[PDB]
């Protein structure tokens, strides 16, 4: 299954970063016969990165999920390492895409890639799979084109379960929602970025946040909601995320930052009270 020789055998390495995990960077690299572009993922070898590969190795196909094209065992720097090797997701970012339309973005395109973020989920839930770090590093488009596909990607906190580890994907689901239609996080509907928004959409989103974990929303009730459920017919209403992304921009890695802090929060065995 992992691949033994060298990875250099296979690709050509760069060293342009196009991410960093807890557990590994993220490096362009390009296949020596083909020419393809591809992602680059070092992990020195450890339980933890056993996992992460075993882990994005099962959720590897299925939908909206960043794919691994090989997996090397090799030595560097005289450490054992593992290399995934994934698709280049040429995209970039998620909210980095939206940041850079002007043109209008619908409400109705919010429910359709929350639609897309939630069959990731869905499909990793039913394979009792947890991801535990949903957020805007790891949702990626394949292409700068208007045809991209987003897939979620980073399975470095992952885990085979339990109904608490699934309720933070949850979690993630309507904090990235909510900043997918307001353009800033929760962390109420203010007015005026959210006065236009449908009733449906900041229903789903109190279901998702409830502070009791056992209160939030499964996959499958996210799925069946009608704002999700029924996305091709949400209001093209016209959100202020873009806009609001572009002039709190340089407070953008603050927001991502509290957001793995509280991620990594909710991922302690004991917490605070
Ligand atoms: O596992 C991860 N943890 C943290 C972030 C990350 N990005 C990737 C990744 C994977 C494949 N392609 C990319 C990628 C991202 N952004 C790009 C922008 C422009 C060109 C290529 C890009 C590739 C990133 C993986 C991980």
């Amino acid at each position: 299954e992992p691949k033994k020789y060298a990875v250099t055998d296979d690709y050509q390495l760069s060293k342009q970063v196009l991410g960093l995990g807890v557990n590994g960077k993220v490096l362009e690299c390009f296949h020596r016969r083909t020419g393809q572009k591809c992602a680059l993922k070092l992990l020195y070898d450890s339980p933890k990165a056993r996992q992460e590969v075993d882990h994005h190795w099962q959720a590897s196909g299925g939908p909206h999920i960043v794919c691994i094209l090989d997996v090397y065992e090799n030595m560097h720097h005289g450490k054992r390492c593992l290399l995934i090797i994934m698709e280049c997701m040429e995209g970039g970012e998620l909210f980095s895409r939206i940041q850079e339309r002007d043109q209008a973005f619908t409400e109705r395109e919010a429910a359709e890639i929350m639609r897309d973020i939630g069959t990731a989920i869905q499909f990793l839930h039913s394979h009792n799979i947890a991801h535990r770090d949903v957020k805007p590093e790891n949702l990626l488009y394949t292409s700068k084109e208007k045809d991209a596909v987003l897939k979620l990607t980073d399975f470095g906190f992952a885990k085979e379960t339990e109904k608490y580890d699934k309720s933070c994907d949850m979690w993630s689901l309507g904090v990235i929602m909510y900043i997918l239609l307001c353009g800033f996080p929760p962390f109420g509907f203010p007015n005026p970025e959210w006065s236009e928004v449908s009733e449906d959409a900041k229903q789903l989103i109190r279901l998702l946040l409830k502070t009791d974990p056992t209160e939030r929303l499964t996959i499958t009730q996210f799925m069946n909601h009608p704002w999700i459920n029924q996305s091709m017919v949400v209001p093209q209403t016209p959100l202020h995320t873009a806009r609001v992304l572009q002039e709190d921009k340089d407070h953008w890695d603050e927001v991502k930052e509290e957001m793995t802090s509280a991620l990594a929060t909710m991922r302690v065995d004991y917490d605070q009270v």
